[PDB]
């Protein structure tokens, strides 16, 4: 069948949903993914037919509103789940004349969508095809959902909907012990990396004579030029008798004798004694599924709370970025205590025992 | 696991073992793939950890010996068969010591190699692991092997052997009615696209008022650059009542839009573009006849040497395509108008497609390289 993919503005919605993507292709489906122009290279360098939904950046949706007047930035967690469903709507709303030139041309009989990918769910109920929604993160999936149905209002009323559609299958990544009471039932997925790839060098799948810190605030340039945050982390560990990788968009390296740049996350992570990232939801499954501690400095975002779940569970520890000593703490503890592995080895066994995409492809069959 | 795949010097090489790399990835394996220096950006764009296993490119080992002397080429298809196997070997040769440091650093369970790929047979051997040999194509997999084993003597004698170990599995995707009857047993395989990938624009996946005709000459730069062959095919095709697109490396579409204005020409990723097609003609590629087959359209081969001419001729005999004796105008275009003409070619076409479709998926070919090891 044709399956067509919508993944977001950030290369990580593309490689939250790779997996499934060629798992369909691997199983004879003709499989299309879409996302903004900017994210058209990092589907191809999937291996995924890619088709561009919009020429504007996740900046653009960020900062301004659709009658192009600024935003302000969000102030408080609360803030950040209303903030990111009116970006995320927005963004929605600015991808339907581009995925319905596609969708007339190559009409599919299947879509997919990560979590946020709201576009998804208004094309494939202007096309009368089911809607999936798959979970990019360990969050939860609907938690910017009231906001961006406010957003998509002119959109859904044009449909005849008064909320965002629920989707005719809902497949979720987030392992048992970190799913809560309230979630719905799902078709359950095992995650397995996706990122982009790079030629590798010894030192990225070999770990050295002292303990390894990769540091990392994610795949966004919008947020990783901010280098003032990789720069304060990387301080902060200069007492400690360890290797610091940074992990970063080579651009934003090059600002930046600490080893910068692109590093593929999960050849590099199995080498590294802790991940330090910003509340990054796909880093935080990289680590989770190679049973590697984490520190969570929370760099705003809607993860946050999620982040809190996995530290409650004592696979990571979340700190203030702005508590002198607290990274340095933390990063011993992590390394020093031995039940932060032992959790996070117990968050990728629960992993390890979902079902896998190449058997997901067969519920989406279901479907249609 | 740690699976450890191997392809050569050429993008197609890449592509055909990217749908078991990703399933077996997607299964939760550790999977890392290695081919020469130039090949790495293609396996990166595959979505698979990519290492380098030299930092020669194939026209290194096609046109000069280990001793660096000058290779005459080969002019009979039986002369192609001993040219490859020795030039493969060479490649395989140099592949060693690169190879030898990475899996001292990352000790794969399991080796994947292609048809040609003889660097994943010694590797595997030398680290006592399992060798699986997977078909890149629906040629014999085993038709370079004597050679082959000729040009890697020193190395397969520093291991105690005599010629080519034979792999511990052989994954094949060629489907029955263009198996030979002396074809090894082995775990058959559905064949799926994994070219490539560009943005896409609406022409590549939408049929136009006229027929289409896909023109390519595959996406090894040393042989697209002979233009000529592109060139010769589309003035060959100029009376009939159909639209060409020439699908070439973007480096090589370059020199074709000075030299031939009014032409599409450049990178389109084969999977989306051959449905759209009523022909496809090409040089006697392997992954592109694959493409055709799958897509259910029917192609014209016109061999520009290699080792792929006696499969596409079991295609061509099967009637799902034409191979031409000679690359003259009146031969290009009669096969073509024949092959849009006569329903029978597409007929012919869409029964191997249903053939591949039938064949084992390589989700469940990933449990036979499980059982391997287990
Ligand atoms: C900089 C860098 C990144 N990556 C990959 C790893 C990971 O898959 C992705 C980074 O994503 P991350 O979860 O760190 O955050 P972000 O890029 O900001 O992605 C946003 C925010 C997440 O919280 C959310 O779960 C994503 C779906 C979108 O990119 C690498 O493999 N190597 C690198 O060097
Ligand atoms: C130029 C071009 C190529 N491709 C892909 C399609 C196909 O997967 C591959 C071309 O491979 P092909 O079978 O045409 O031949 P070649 O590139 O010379 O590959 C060599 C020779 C084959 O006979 C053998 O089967 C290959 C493994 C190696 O590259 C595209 O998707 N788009 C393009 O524009
Ligand atoms: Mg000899």
């Amino acid at each position: 069948m044709k399956i067509l993919f919508v993944a977001a503005g950030s290369p990580a919605t593309v490689f939250a949903l790779a997996p499934l993507a060629t798992a369909a292709r691997n199983a004879g489906h003709d499989v299309f993914m879409g996302a903004v122009e900017d994210m058209v290279p990092y589907i191809a360098s999937a291996g995924i037919p890619a088709v561009a939904t919009t020429d504007l950046p996740i900046r653009h949706f960020i900062t301004m509103d659709r009658e192009g007047n600024p935003v302000r930035m969000p102030e408080t967690p609360e803030e950040e789940l209303d903030f990111a469903g009116h970006w995320f709507g927005r963004m929605a709303a600015g991808s339907m004349d581009a995925l319905r030139e596609v969708t007339a041309n190559w009409r599919p009989d299947l879509v997919v969508g990560g979590s946020m990918s709201f576009a998804a769910a208004l094309i494939a109920a202007e096309l009368g095809v089911p809607y999936v929604r798959q979970a990019w993160d360990t969050g939860d999936a609907w938690r910017t959902d009231p906001a961006a149905s406010d957003e998509l209002r002119p959109e859904l009323r044009a449909l005849g909907l008064d909320r965002l559609p629920d989707p005719a299958l809902f497949v979720d990544i987030c392992p048992p012990s970190l799913r809560p009471a309230d979630a719905p039932p799902a078709q359950m997925m095992r995650w397995v990396p996706a990122n982009g790839q790079r030629r590798l060098e010894p030192w990225m799948y070999t770990k050295g004579n002292r303990p390894r810190i990769l540091v990392t605030s994610g795949s966004r340039l919008v947020f990783a030029k901010k280098t003032g945050f990789l720069r304060g982390l990387v301080a902060d560990m200069a007492a400690l008798d360890a290797e610091v990788v940074i992990a970063t968009l080579d651009e934003v390296a090059e600002e930046l004798g600490v080893r910068a740049g692109w590093v593929p996350l999960d050849v590099v992570v199995p080498t590294c004694d802790v991940v330090v990232h910003h509340a990054g939801g796909v880093t935080a499954l990289t680590a989770m599924n190679a049973g590697v501690p984490q520190l969570i400095v929370p760099q705003g975002g809607n993860f946050v709370e999620a982040g809190l779940r996995i530290s409650d569970f004592g696979a990571a520890i979340t700190v203030d970025e702005n508590t002198p000593e607290a990274v340095e703490k933390a990063c011993g503890e992590l390394i020093g205590n031995p039940s932060y592995a032992e959790r996070a080895r117990e968050l990728s066994a629960e992993i390890a025992a979902l079902p896998l995409p190449a058997e997901v492809v067969g519920a989406l069959e279901g479907l249609v």
